[PDB]
Formats: C-alpha cells, sequence, structure tokens
C-alpha cells in the first residue's frame, strides 16, 4: 500500500486582538491514514484554492480532501515548500520588525495563535527571521501571520524578510 | 548584538555504506544540538568531512558551533541552496548516477544512526532534476548524508540528491 494522506479544514486564518504572548480557504491538518488509525504529519493553508505546505510534509504525495483529490502543482525541497492544484500565492512578506502570531495547530490539539517576535539571522544578501518554538512534531506547515491576517511564513522555515 | 542559537555538535559515527542494509572532531556524522531554556534538541545533522562540517543553512541559521575542538566559524553560506559550510570551503562534490539505489544514514534525534537502503525520486525544480528521499524522519533528521555505493555522500536528507547531468 502506498500512503493514504489527506487534508482536514481546522479553522478560519485570523490575528487575535489579545493572543498568548512568548474545500474553503483556511488552514487544515494534514493526516495520514493506517489500518490503526490516523496521524498528523503537518499542517497547510488553502488560499485561492491552492493548497501550501512544506515538500517535507508530503513528499510530493497526492492528497485526499473534501473537494476529492488534490495533486501535486510545484515544488521545492530546498526551500521546503510545495502547492496543490495552482501555483504558489502566499506572496506576503513580513517587514522585519512588526511582531507575528504563529496560528499553531500541532497534532490532537486545538488551534490557537501565538503573538511572537521572530528572531534575526544575518544571511549574505540580508537577514531572514526564525519562530523556533517547542511545539509537537506534525505542528511544520502551521501559518505565520502579521497584523492584517496575511500568511508570511509557514512553521519550521525561515520567514523571509522584505525591507 | 542581536538574536543568537547556542549550538554544538556532537560525533554520531562514521559514514559508511552498510552491505546488507534494510531495502525499503575526526571524519564522520555529527549531531547538531541546540540548549534552549526547556533543554538540549536535536535540531539536525551533519558531515565532517576534510576537516569541514557541512549542514544544511536552517539548521544552524549560519550561526558558529561548538565542538570537541572548540569554536567553529561558518566559512560559506547560501540561504537559498540551504548549505553552509565551517572551517573551510563545501567539500561534498559527489552526485548520484540517477539510477543506482542509495542509503541514507540516519540519525534522528534520540535515536540510533542506520542505514537505509532506498531510490530516490526524481523531480523537477526550477534549477533542473533532483532527487529527493522518500522516507519519513522528524525534522531533527535533516541534515543526514545520503550515500552511493562507495560511502561518498551524495545528498543531504531534506535537500535532495544531487544528480550528476542538470
Ligand atoms: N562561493 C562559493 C563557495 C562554496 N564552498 C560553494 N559550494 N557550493 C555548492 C553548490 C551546490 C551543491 S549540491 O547541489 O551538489 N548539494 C550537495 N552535494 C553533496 C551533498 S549535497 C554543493 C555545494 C558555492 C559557492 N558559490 N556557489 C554558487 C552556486 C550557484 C549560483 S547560481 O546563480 O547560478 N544559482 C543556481 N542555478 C542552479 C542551481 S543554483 C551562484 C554561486
Ligand atoms: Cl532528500
Amino acid at each position: 500500500s502506498s500512503v493514504d494522506m489527506y487534508i482536514e479544514r481546522a479553522g478560519d486564518i485570523t490575528w487575535e486582538k489579545d493572543a498568548e504572548v512568548t474545500t474553503t480557504d483556511g488552514v487544515y491538518r494534514v493526516m495520514t491514514r493506517r489500518t490503526s488509525g490516523s496521524t498528523q504529519v503537518g499542517v497547510g493553508v488553502m488560499q485561492e484554492g491552492v493548497f501550501h505546505t512544506m515538500w517535507h510534509v508530503t513528499k510530493g504525495s497526492a492528497l485526499r480532501s473534501g473537494e476529492g483529490r488534490l495533486d501535486p502543482y510545484w515544488g521545492d525541497v530546498k526551500q521546503d515548500l510545495v502547492s496543490y492544484s495552482g501555483p504558489w500565492k502566499l506572496d506576503a512578506c513580513w517587514d522585519g520588525h512588526s511582531e507575528v502570531q504563529l496560528l499553531a495547530v500541532p497534532p490532537g490539539e486545538r488551534a490557537r495563535n501565538i503573538q511572537t517576535l521572530p528572531g534575526i539571522f544575518k544571511t549574505k544578501d540580508g537577514d531572514i527571521g526564525a519562530v523556533a518554538l517547542d511545539y509537537p512534531a506534525g505542528t511544520s506547515g502551521s501559518p505565520i501571520l502579521d497584523k492584517s491576517g496575511r500568511v508570511i511564513g509557514l512553521y519550521g522555515n525561515g520567514v523571509v524578510i522584505c525591507n
């Protein structure tokens, strides 16, 4: 048997006004089915009919969904990204100075917003952000949001700065 | 001053092809560890070859590392390639033929190093064709070396397998 991977909608993607501080558009759990039952392997974002997640979560596997089978459209192993059904749509960038919110969706746990200041690390062309928190395996792909609710990164990836 | 990580490496084993694998600071393979208020966690893996430590850029964010020898400074780094080398230029130049089985020398957090023989898939990227290992391991296994039959490192787990022609 090949791995039976599917997505389930977990909630809306919204900035939460008083967060904790350290089918349709939304945030989805990426699940695997075994005879013994289901495991969450990651998270992703449906935007403009395109499902976005990390390449390591699916390794280009087709996904079952409420809308039928989703086939991979584009991916990059090095950036660790993959899109289903169409081109990559998550084009927002972090300004490199505003606090962000991680919309963490860990396995077997409630979706929640956590406000956090990314770390900044120097690169040769500039700087990149990091949200490295203590979340369980399977949280990778959780969206990182700016104050307008735009997805500026996925949990486990560097947060790209444009400034 | 700014954001910093307290990172260190620990040798996990020799890098060798294992003749009868399951089929689905000396040179060697190392765990990359980070010290946080919660404790020390493995965040990835890398390869010491010819006195140069090699890992994926995102594992270390290009940070200096502590080792048995003292401080290792990043020498070369590329966020786009997601690679970084310490102490000297990138030394891992072997490529996959695009058809032979390979071995992942997986070094997962809290688990023994082990060799798994597998056949990479081949995927189209804007740069060209690349191989990729279709085995699932936890995030902190990223950087584990992928080996050809002569024990040469032809890729790092999560970074793809380099194909000799395009
Ligand atoms: N100054 C430098 C000093 C170094 N020590 C160094 N090492 N480099 C490596 C590059 C690739 C690989 S690898 O694939 O073989 N991965 C693995 N091999 C075994 C295990 S993993 C390994 C090492 C690179 C340097 N500069 N490099 C540049 C590369 C590209 C471009 S580019 O503009 O042309 N963009 C692109 N186009 C198509 C693709 S990238 C500009 C500059
Ligand atoms: Cl890989």
